[PDB]
């Protein structure tokens, strides 16, 4: 195991060496991380943000890995589970907070946070299928969050939390449907803010068939009775931009990101004002 990590990074670095030395520079070199985990079980999932590694197991067992510091390694122990439950699918970590999200095949959804360590069932979705779940980096990390809700019937749900380090704690608190995909499950909803304005953010969903574009607002006055307020005009106006996937012979399962540079061209736009993110 750990001579074979070893030998398996000096093997990747020469192979970097020997494409360039052959050929011209790869610009991207690919090496595999030492981590010296003794797991029988297989790898289904996992996540790299906010300076931690996460490797989601077949048998819901949950890695930490500091990505600075990769001996730092935070294992996490489950409770036993039967082999009906499944295994993880999908994973969010949030790229500016420790806090973990887990999905897995049967809809379940776990919040995992190292103040505890060990994750916890959401009570309010015991009933509904959600495939994905995420939060908006669109605001600080100091106070209220806003929570994406991914479902797998294509009903996008959105609420503004109160940071408490378990967010599996709430009430379902100022969480209401803000935009319905009647066309295909959501694989996820990522967003970030939107640089023109201070209070202003954007959405996008991702399903197995479309893609749809939302904006929302991330002011303060709308944490609480705001929120609601604002949820309801976006869901009245029915304006999202919308593309489609053709379903051919695939899960169709896909990730949302964000590219925060607009100091190159971009041969559609190239005006004086240049959008970031």
């Amino acid at each position: 195991m750990a001579l074979d990590l070893s030998s398996g990074f000096a093997a990747a670095d020469a192979i970097a060496n020997l494409q360039l030395a052959d050929a011209t520079l790869p610009i991207f070199e690919v090496l595999p991380v030492q981590l010296q985990f003794s797991v029988a079980a297989d790898f289904v999932a996992g996540q790299a943000a906010n300076n931690v590694l996460v490797i989601a197991l077949s048998n819901g067992r949950i890695l930490r890995i500091d990505l600075n510091k990769p001996e730092d390694i935070d294992d996490i122990d489950l409770p036993k589970k039967p082999s009906e439950v499944g295994v993880i699918r999908r994973m969010f970590l949030d790229p500016t907070a420790s806090h973990l999200i887990i999905c897995t095949s049967l809809g379940e959804n776990y919040y995992l946070h190292s103040q505890s360590r060990q994750p916890r069932p959401l009570a309010r979705l015991r009933g509904v299928v959600i495939e994905s779940i995420a939060w908006s980096p669109a605001l600080p990390t100091q106070s209220t969050r806003e929570i994406l809700i991914g479902a797998a019937d294509g009903n996008i749900y959105e609420a503004y939390i109160e940071t408490s380090t378990e967010f599996y704690r709430r009430e379902d608190k100022y969480l209401k449907l803000v935009q319905k995909l009647p066309d295909g499950p959501i694989t996820g909803l990522w967003a970030d803010s939107l640089p023109g304005h201070k209070d202003t953010r954007r959405v996008l969903v991702a399903t197995s068939s479309r893609l749809f574009h939302w904006v929302g607002k991330i002011g303060r006055g709308h944490d609480s009775g705001g929120g609601a307020s604002i949820y309801d005009k976006l869901f009245e106006a029915e304006q999202p931009t919308v593309h489609a996937l053709s379903g051919a012979s695939a899960a169709a399962m896909s990730m949302l990101v964000v590219s925060p540079d607009a100091e190159q061209p971009s041969p559609r736009f190239r005006e004086d004002e240049v959008p970031e993110r």
